[PDB]
């Protein structure tokens, strides 16, 4: 599909069974998730942006589908305000900017 | 253009009579450059981010050129980590997402 960017471009993704909404963030290099119980294996990280830094639990190979497109890669968990998808994923789903 | 992910998004901007770069940023609402001066007056705002809030100036009617093409919007000055073109200019050039 095509998105357009007068709203927030907030599609619905499956991750861990789960549904839920999650902003596509092409200002984003990692893909950042609110909370979630998730997996069993984790590794510390913090990430960063406007505001400051926020500590969160690296998962690998985690497949998240997003508006029904498959991916699969590093999900990032932790006290984000919105789930957010970033570049690591929408690589792999095709997706492009277009002007 | 037709812009993948890849890599980060950045690109030239002209602003105020400077070259910038910047981060194409679709997960943004607003435009937010690195401190610098600006023509005209400003007003005190503050916005969030994954992470915090920070404080900006607003400055409302300012000519952007993004990779050549022409926006007049709303660009926040204060202290960013990046440059970023939020949704605000992104929908003046006719940018979407694609896949
Ligand atoms: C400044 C750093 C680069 C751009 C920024 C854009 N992220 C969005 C995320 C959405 C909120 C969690 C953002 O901050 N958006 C703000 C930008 C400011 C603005 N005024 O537009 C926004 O829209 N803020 C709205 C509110 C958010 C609404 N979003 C939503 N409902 N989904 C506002 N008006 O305050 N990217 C990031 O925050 C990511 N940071 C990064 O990718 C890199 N970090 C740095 C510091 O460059 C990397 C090295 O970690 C985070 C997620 C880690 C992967």
């Amino acid at each position: 599909p095509q998105i357009t960017l007068w709203k927030r471009p907030l599609v619905t993704i499956r991750i861990g069974g789960q549904l839920k909404e999650a902003l596509l963030d092409t200002g984003a290099d990692d893909t950042v998730i609110e909370e979630l119980n998730l997996p069993g294996c984790w590794k510390p990280k913090l990430i960063g942006g406007i505001x400051g830094f926020i500590k969160v639990r690296q998962y690998d190979q985690i497949p998240v589908e997003i508006a029904g497109h498959k991916a699969i890669g590093t999900v990032l968990v932790g006290p984000t305000p919105v789930n957010i998808i970033g570049r690591n994923l929408l690589t792999q789903i095709g997706a492009t900017l277009n002007f």
